[PDB]
């Protein structure tokens, strides 16, 4: 499922490409290597958010009509893999009055470093759009420049 | 198997607590809740890189006799959840001429995208020991405090 974001920006890219046209499933499967079922869903994620248009029927499809530099990175990010809460797959001890200190508070300090971690992680996408992605796509090695840059 | 971190936090505040003991992997499972089998891994991957002695047999078991203050938390993150070199299943498109431009470049896009994200978020990590963590442990609410001074 974190697949998704990669299918939403190479469905993006695809349609960013064919803006004189209605694009199906099947045709956006083709290029993402994907079964349609499979990407049927971020697709419909994509065109409730305003994305995408998707009109229906017989040479019905999605179709792009607005500009990459107003797609903000991170907020595609966010949108397909949305953020966690709950942590609790990936913390040891009880569940939720004798809990030893560390069984007792393991939870809410590993909660707290996971979720301010993923928050500086959500933040680096979130200094890009989809015409930053598109111009890595065109001139790679741009996204390793801004790093050094940054650094 | 991102339940490593936890597995290694959790064990290392444990020991902590009982520096005057030989801990084996049987009481450590308990504390975690968990299967002994789960954690002899991470004990052991501990134990190989220097942060715990591991006197086998009779009485045997782990001890830690090393500060929290000299275990940098992002060198425990990086060794308990070693970095991703390959990002194929989370990219679309081909595999490694005809490859249209966005199929021949996705991957590498993605990939120095995703690299480079995951960098920002083990350098978060690298800012705290141990003696952080427990810090948290005790008063909670520091490490949300922290991000909060850092905005």
């Amino acid at each position: 499922m974190k697949l998704d974001f990669s299918v939403a920006v190479h469905s993006i890219l695809y349609l960013d490409a064919h803006r004189d046209s209605k694009v199906a499933s099947r045709e956006l499967a083709q290029s993402l290597h994907l079964n349609p079922v499979m990407i049927r869903n971020i697709l419909s994620v994509l065109h409730k958010h305003g994305y995408l248009t998707g009109t229906v029927g017989k040479n019905g499809g999605y179709q792009l009509d607005l500009a990459l530099a107003d797609m903000n990175l991170g907020d595609l990010y966010d949108l397909t893999i949305p953020p966690t809460i709950s942590y609790a797959r990936f913390i040891t001890g009880p569940s939720k009055a004798d809990q030893s200190p560390i069984a007792a508070n393991i939870s809410e300090t590993l909660t707290d470093l996971f979720t301010v971690a993923d928050r500086q992680y959500r933040a680096y996408y979130h200094q890009f759009t989809m015409a930053d992605l598109q111009a890595d796509l065109n001139h790679h090695g741009t996204f390793l420049q801004h790093e050094q840059d940054s650094e």
